[PDB]
């Protein structure tokens, strides 16, 4: 769920989830997804695909078990869904964290979400 999203995210960048990434670019946050704007969004545009995999759980409410263990996490949940949920979790808090160098501030309260050009095909 959002908390575990969150706490992963928190984890992987050392940034707090909801004022860095609740409204950034075209994907990041509230509302939809759109063309990326930056290697940051795009990580989202590919999180909320991910989304679309899990049938049988809700990746918004579901709880699931995870490990922060060695700067690494570790998805522990023998349920498949649960367990898939946690993976497009874990990637975006990785895709994230790897793509600080291009973090670009000018696109964190992305009020220019209605301008964005079509997304990307999940
Ligand atoms: C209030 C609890 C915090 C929820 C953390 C998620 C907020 C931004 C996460 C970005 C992920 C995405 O947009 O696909």
């Amino acid at each position: 769920s959002l908390v575990e999203l969150g706490k992963m995210i928190l984890q992987e960048t050392g940034k707090n989830p909801v004022t860095s990434y609740g409204a950034y670019g075209c994907n990041c946050g509230v509302l939809g997804r759109g063309k990326p704007k930056d290697a940051t969004d795009r990580c989202c545009s590919v999180h909320k695909c991910c989304y679309k995999k899990m049938t049988g759980c809700n990746p918004k409410k579901d709880r699931y078990s995870y490990s922060w263990k060695d700067k690494t996490i570790v998805c522990d949940e023998n349920n498949p869904c649960l367990k898939e949920l946690c993976e497009c979790d874990k990637a975006v808090a990785i895709c994230l964290r790897e793509n600080l160098d291009t973090y670009n501030e000018k696109y964190k309260k992305y009020y220019k979400k209605p301008l964005c050009k079509k997304a990307d095909p999940c």
